[PDB]
C-alpha cells in the first residue's frame, strides 16, 4: 500500500509495482510484508499474468536488508522478519506470474533477491547501477538459498566468483556475466519491460506456469524443508552480542 | 525406408538418413526404426560413429507425430510413449559418438535427438530453427528432456527457452549453446564428416566410459521412474484441452 | 626443494613455484610437498594468498607421473592415489585465496592444480594448452575431477572437454571458461599479483565461508567415498589393457623428445 505503488492495466493483463520506501527502498519488514500481500493479490486477481518490479524513483532499486530491523531488536523479532525476506523470496521465485524485473537503480544483495526470483532482468545502463551479491564486503555471506538462486542465474563458476569476491557488476559485466538479460538505455527501461513482458504474457500460462515450476522446484523445496533451522541459523548469528557490536558499524 | 543407413567406404562412419515424409515425424514405426537401426551400428563392431541427418534439406524433425497423441487410446498413447522413452535412452547412452547434421528445422521432439548426440552442427538457413517450443501447444517438455537441455546450454538459458518455447535460428542458437557449430547449409554434411573424425580418433573405451560418466545420472532419473513417466504424459495429453490444442493444429 | 615458496609477509602473499624438472610432474615426492607447502602457508598467519606458478616457463605442470602408474605394485598405486586425492581435497577446501598464474603447458594433473585454484591466469602462448586429455591416454578422470571441471565451465563443455580430452589452446581456454583470463606471457606473473590483491582484500573469513558453500558438496562426494574411490582406481589402471595404453604412451613420450 503505503510502500509499494501498484500502477494496474486489467485490461492488458499487466501491473507495475513500483517500490516506494525512500530513500533506498530498504527491506524494512513493513516493505517486505507490503510486497508479499500485494503480489499475491495481482497473483489472485485472474485478470492479471505479468507484473513488472521497479523503482518508483530511479537511483537505487533496493539497498537490500534493513539495519533498523536487525539491531537491538526481539529474538520474536528477528524471527519474523527473517521469515519476511524468505517469504518474499519464496513467493517472488514460485510466483505463478509473469514477473519482469526492470532495473532502474543500484541492486546490491538484498536488491538482488528481488531481481533473481524474476523471469526477465533489464538494467538501466548507468554506471551506477551495478548489480550483484556483495556479501562478503560486509563480512557476512548470502543465505544458501540466494547463493542457488545466483547459481541458477550465471552457473557455478561466475557464481563461485562473484559470491567470493562480492562483486557488484557494472551493467556491461552484469550482462556479460549474464545475471541481467537486457541492458538498455536508462530512458529505455520501461519499454524494453513492456516489450519483454508482452511476450512472456503470450506464452499458454498453464503451459509455462508448468514449466516455471519444473524449473525452481528443487531449488525453492531446498528452502522450504529446513526453513525454520534457516531463520534459527540467522537468529543465532544475527543475536550474537558481537554481531549486533558489528552491526553498530 | 523411414530410416536409411549409409555406411561410409572404409567403414567406421555411417549416415543414417531420416525419410519420413513429409517431416520426418516421430512417428511409432519410426521410432522403433530408428532405435533397431541404432541398436544395429552399435552391435557392428565395424561401425562407431554415425551422423544423423535428413535424407531431404528442410526439416530435420518435426518432432513427435500428433496423431499418435490426439485420437487415440489410452493404451496407445502409454505404448508410444514407453517408444519416445525409448529412443532417448538409447540415444543418450549410446556408445556410439553421435553427431547430427542438422539441416532443417529443428522443433521439440526434432531438438531432442539433436539434444542426445555428441555434437551439433546447424546449416546456417534462418528456416531452420531450433529449440524446445513445446508451451507453444500449451504442452511441456518431460523432465528428462528438460534436464538435456540444461546439460546443453545451462539452467538459466534453459528455464528461458523452455518458458518461452524458443525456436532459435542459426545465430541465436549458436550463441545460446544449443547447437556447436553454424556452417553454411552446403557444408553441413562435409563439416559433421571433418568433426566427427575428432571424436573416432579417441581411445573407444575411454571415451564411452567418459561419456556414461556424464549422462548415467540424467539417464537414471528415467529409468528409476519410466512408468511413472507414462502415467503423467497420459494423463496430462488426455486433457480435454489439450486435445482440443492438437486436434485444431491437426 | 621441488616447491619454492617465495614470500612477501607484508603483502600477505606469498608464491609457491613448482621446481620438479624437467616437467614438474607430480611424482608422490612432489605431492606431499605441495600439500605440506600449502598447509604450512594456511597455518601461517602472515599469508591469506598464494600464486602458484612453474619456477621455470614452459610447463607448468606434466600432470600425474606415469612411472607412479606403470608396472608398479597395487599398494604403490593405491599410497599413490591417496596423495593425489590428498593434494586435490588441501586445493580444493583451501582457505587460503589460490591464483593459479599458468606459464607452460598445463594437461591433466596440472589441470587438477588450476581447477581447483580460485582463478586462473593463463599465458598467452600457442603451446601453453590446457585441459583434461585422460581419454588420450586411454583413461578416464576421476569423477571428483570430472566434477571440479563442470563447476567451472558447465556441463555441455565438460561433457565435449573430457571425452575428446582436449588441450585447449589459450585462446580456445578463455573462450571455454577454464582460464580466467589471458594475457601476453610477460604479464602473466603481474596479472596474479593484480588479481589477488582483489582478492586478499575481502573480509577473509566471510570470503573463506563463501568458498566452503561453493565447495563442500563437491568435496564431500569424494571423502565419503575416499578408499572405494582408491580401489577402483587400483582395479581400473591395473587392467592389462590400461597398462598397455600407458606404457605405450610412456614410449611415445619419451621417443618424442630423445
Ligand atoms: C580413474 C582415474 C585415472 C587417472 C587420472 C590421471 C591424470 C593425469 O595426469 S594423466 C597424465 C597427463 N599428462 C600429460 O599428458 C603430460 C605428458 N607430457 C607431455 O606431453 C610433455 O612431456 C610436456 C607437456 C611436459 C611437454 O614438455 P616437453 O619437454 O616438451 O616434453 P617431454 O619430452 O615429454 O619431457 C621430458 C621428460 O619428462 C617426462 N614426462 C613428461 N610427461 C610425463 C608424465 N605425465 N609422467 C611421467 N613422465 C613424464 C618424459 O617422459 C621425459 O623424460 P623421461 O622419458 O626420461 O621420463
Amino acid at each position: 500500500s503505503q510502500r509499494v505503488l501498484v500502477e494496474p492495466d486489467a485490461g492488458a493483463g499487466v501491473a507495475v509495482m513500483k517500490f516506494k520506501n525512500p530513500p533506498v527502498n530498504s527491506l524494512s519488514l513493513e516493505f517486505l510484508t507490503e510486497l508479499v500481500i500485494s503480489l499475491e493479490k495481482l497473483e489472485n486477481d485472474k485478470s492479471f499474468r505479468g507484473v513488472i518490479l521497479t523503482s518508483d524513483r530511479p537511483g537505487v532499486f533496493s539497498a537490500g536488508l534493513d539495519l533498523t530491523e536487525m539491531c537491538g531488536r526481539s529474538p520474536a523479532h528477528y524471527a519474523g522478519y527473517w521469515k519476511a525476506v524468505q517469504e518474499l523470496w519464496l513467493r517472488l521465485y514460485q510466483s505463478n506470474l509473469v514477473l519482469v524485473s526492470a532495473i532502474n537503480g543500484a541492486c546490491p544483495a538484498g536488491g538482488c533477491l528481488v531481481a533473481l526470483t524474476c523471469d526477465y532482468r533489464i538494467l538501466a545502463d548507468n554506471p551506477r547501477y551495478c548489480i550483484g551479491l556483495n556479501e562478503t564486503q560486509l563480512g557476512i555471506i548470502a543465505p544458501f538459498w540466494l547463493k542457488d538462486t545466483l547459481e541458477n542465474t550465471i552457473g557455478h563458476r561466475a557464481a563461485e566468483r562473484a559470491l567470493q569476491l562480492g562483486l557488484l557488476f557494472p551493467p556491461a559485466e552484469a550482462l556479460q556475466v549474464g545475471i541481467v538479460d537486457q541492458v538498455v538505455p536508462e530512458e529505455q527501461v520501461q519499454s524494453t519491460a513492456l516489450s519483454a513482458i508482452a511476450q512472456w504474457m503470450a506464452i499458454p500460462d498453464h503451459a509455462r506456469q508448468l514449466t516455471k515450476a519444473m524449473m525452481r522446484k528443487a531449488t525453492a523445496s531446498r528452502l522450504v524443508t529446513q526453513r525454520d533451522a534457516d531463520v534459527q541459523n540467522f537468529v543465532s548469528f544475527i543475536s550474537k552480542d558481537s554481531i549486533q557490536k558489528s552491526l553498530q558499524m
